[PDB]
């Protein structure tokens, strides 16, 4: 019976949210929701007003730590939720700019009896909080997809005698003119109920009801509207049987790849399941080795009862170095506070040689790693603390500046001893999205900044620019460069060629290398070792085109390979949703080929690795059945390509 559903839903959500979220965070959320004109959820948070300790050195009070613990803050890009992990009862999933594919509930996790509320914000963009109007993206929004179920099962589904209020999504900014709510089954499986908060979405069967999601501030919807997408009960038909398929019932992601000197191919990333070994808790890191004929030699899974991923991997020719973040305590390590970075070493046989966890009392992220020809290892990332030196934004003065990241690069020897750590940036956000060593002892770093780091930012409202830093063998800066348009420009990865020149790839919403074809476009930029910009190429379709994550590699012939996603017809006719794409360039920026592949469902490449004089590997993630039938939610895939023309080969030979 749906009698008194409004009172039952309000009391249940209020009870759970106010029990789980720290008072500091409730105070922050209530203030933001009131300011933004999305007040519906505020009355669900009944904790007392509490000082928000933006700069506390206590890891348990430091607000960046608290906010990160209960949130997935995504990027200015059109994002899949590449950071989702089943590590908390309540999670705020914030898509920001771009057309985001938002998921928070892993259908493959053991969540029986667990309270689970995912609070979704599809856009809710930074510009709302600008005191001065007129910003390029003020008032702009995108079509976000809120994933509340798939072909396999409804999400947040307790399937018991109650109204199923213990698990539910709450979407705070659903716009039926633009956004989509994805649901299991068909429209006859649901019933919409107008409530004080907005709309309740109930799964309905003979035995009763189960609350799937609440839409704050929207009423009078219809299950016949095109803003609901129903996925039925049957896994997608398989395409691309030539690909290697990696998947469990949980969310599985490849985020990176590399090759050793014998031509063995490695992939790795994060999984909510038991992929390389028995799941330790929430998301774990994992990696796998394949011989050059496509046979898997081993898979390994490691981490903690908290959340970690492999975000980068590189080889010294024999060993495999891996890097990422963790929210827990790794084996043979101590926590520094909040989330930390780590670097680990695996030998060719899959033995974990060591793992080094490093960081500060506050939030570190690390997405990148490189290995030089001497066998030294460099990680890179960003920190809210004072890792390589004092953070540019240390404490609150008379003028409040929101806590913010600086970039860092850390150098290690082959035994994991830290040789140095360099930290740099501006008073505002500076994130790292790239690290690459040359042959002469130097190392480059690259990323995004809201500030004026290597040049005056021309954005009127702190839109991102790209930055590049060259460090010497001792970690001292030789130069800082910055490039961009007045709009957002976002870098994903960098790499050097055999001459020591540095290349970066990203997306732009403006005219960076040329006239923007529409929406996001791809760019590739080249700088010389002395900091001079040589060229920027920009290309795309009228739709959304971008590299993603480990988006560049450079082979021994100085061919450049790029990869990412597109929802246009970039390398061919789009198969549906986003597809993966890859491209090859020469060292002068001439485009040699451009290919597109994927399923009718959401796909993106996440990594590209070229074998010298051998195959090209493009790997990524999918909601479709790529290689074989999807086992649950996100699965992963690797494609073996002819590097001369981008044509897909059978993975196994
Ligand atoms: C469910 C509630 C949503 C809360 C969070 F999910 C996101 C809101 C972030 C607040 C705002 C962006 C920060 C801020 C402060 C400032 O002082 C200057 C700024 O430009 C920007
Ligand atoms: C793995 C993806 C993580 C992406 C993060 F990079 C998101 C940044 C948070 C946004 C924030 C509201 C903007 C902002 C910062 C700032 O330092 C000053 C501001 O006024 C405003
Ligand atoms: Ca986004
Ligand atoms: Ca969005
Ligand atoms: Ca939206
Ligand atoms: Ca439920
Ligand atoms: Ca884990
Ligand atoms: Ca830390
Ligand atoms: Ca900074
Ligand atoms: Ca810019
Ligand atoms: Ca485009
Ligand atoms: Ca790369
Ligand atoms: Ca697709
Ligand atoms: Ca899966
Ligand atoms: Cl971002
Ligand atoms: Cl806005
Ligand atoms: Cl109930
Ligand atoms: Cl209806
Ligand atoms: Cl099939
Ligand atoms: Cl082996
Ligand atoms: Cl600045
Ligand atoms: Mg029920
Ligand atoms: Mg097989
Ligand atoms: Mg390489
Ligand atoms: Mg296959």
């Amino acid at each position: 019976s749906l009698l008194s559903a409004d009172e039952k839903i309000t009391e249940s959500l209020r009870s759970t949210l106010s029990d789980v979220l720290p008072d500091q965070l409730q105070t922050f959320i209530r203030t933001v929701l009131q300011f933004s004109g999305r007040p519906e959820g505020a009355n669900l948070l009944t904790g007392p007003n509490t000082e928000i300790e933006f700069f506390s050195q206590d890891p348990n009070k430091n607000f960046p730590n608290i906010f990160a613990k209960y949130s997935n803050v995504l990027t200015v890009s059109s994002d899949p939720n590449f950071i989702t992990s089943e590590d908390e009862e309540v999670k705020i999933i914030w898509g920001r700019h771009g057309s985001d594919s938002l998921i928070g509930f892993d259908p493959g996790a053991d969540l029986v009896g667990k309270r689970r509320i995912d609070i979704f914000l599809g856009d809710f963009i930074d510009e709302q909080f600008n005191p001065i109007p007129g910003a390029l993206n003020a008032g702009k929004s995108w079509s976000d997809r809120f994933i509340l179920g798939d072909w396999q099962k409804p999400y947040y589904f307790e399937d018991d005698e109650t109204l199923g209020l213990n698990q539910s999504a709450m979407i705070l900014d659903f716009n039926p003119n633009e956004d989509v709510i994805q649901l299991h089954g068909d429209r006859q499986d649901y019933e919409l109920v107008n409530i004080s908060l907005g709309t309740a979405i109930f799964w309905r069967e003979k035995k009763g009801y189960d609350l799937i999601g609440v839409l704050g501030g929207v009423s009078d919807l219809s299950l016949k509207g095109d803003y609901f997408e129903f996925k039925g009960n049957t896994a997608p038909k398989t395409v691309l049987k030539t690909a290697e398929h990696i998947g469990t019932a949980a969310n599985d992601y490849i985020f990176s790849s590399t090759v050793d000197a014998k031509g063995n191919f490695y992939v790795g990333g994060g999984t909510g399941g038991s992929l390389g070994g028995r799941n330790i808790g929430a998301r774990d890191a994992w990696l796998a080795k394949y011989d050059s004929n496509g046979n898997q030699r081993w898979s390994r899974q490691f981490g903690s009862t908290g959340t970690e991923s492999l975000w980068g991997m590189a080889s010294d020719g024999s060993n495999i170095y891996v890097a990422g973040n963790t929210t827990g305590q790794l084996e043979n390590n101590t926590v520094k506070g909040g989330n930390d970075a780590y670097l680990a070493k695996y030998d060719s046989d899959g033995n974990q040689v060591w793992i080094k966890q490093n960081g500060t009392y506050t939030l570190e992220e690390s997405y990148k790693i490189t290995v030089d020809s001497s066998g030294n290892i460099y990680t890179a990332g960003h920190t809210f603390g004072s890792l390589g030196g004092p953070n540019q934004n240390l404490e609150q003065g008379e003028v409040f500046e929101l806590p913010s990241t600086d970039g860092y690069v850390a150098k290690f020897d082959s035994n994991g001893n830290q040789l140095w750590v360099a930290q740099f940036g501006t008073i505002t956000l500076d994130d790292n999205w790239g690290v690459a060593a040359d042959n002469n002892g130097n190392v480059f770093a690259g990323g995004n900044t809201k500030g004026s780091f290597g040049a005056k930012n021309t954005g009127t409202a702190g839109e991102y620019d790209a930055w590049l830093v060259k460090l010497n063998k001792d970690g001292q800066t030789d130069w800082v460069r910055q490039f961009g348009t007045p709009n957002y420009d976002f870098m994903w990865d960098i790499e050097t060629d055999s001459l020591g020149d540095i290349y970066a790839t990203g997306w732009t919403l403006g005219d960076l290398g040329g006239k923007n074809a529409g929406s996001y476009d791809v760019w590739l930029a080249k700088y010389n070792t002395n900091g001079n910009q040589l060229w920027i190429k920009q290309f795309g379709t009228s739709e959304d085109d971008a590299p993603f994550l480990d988006g560049i590699d450079i082979d021994a012939n100085d061919n450049i390979f790029l990869t990412g996603n597109t929802n246009g017809n970039l390398g061919g006719a789009n198969a549906g949703s986003y597809d993966a794409w890859a491209a090859k360039f020469d060292k002068d920026g001439n485009q040699l080929w451009l290919k597109q592949f994927g399923t009718p469902d959401y796909d993106t490449a996440t990594t590209v690795t070229a074998v010298n004089f051998g195959k090209l590997y493009v790997s990524g993630i999918t909601e479709g059945s790529l290689g074989t039938t999807n086992a649950g939610s996100y699965d992963s895939w690797a494609l073996k390509l002819d590097a001369d023309n981008g044509e897909i080969q059978d993975f196994n030979s």
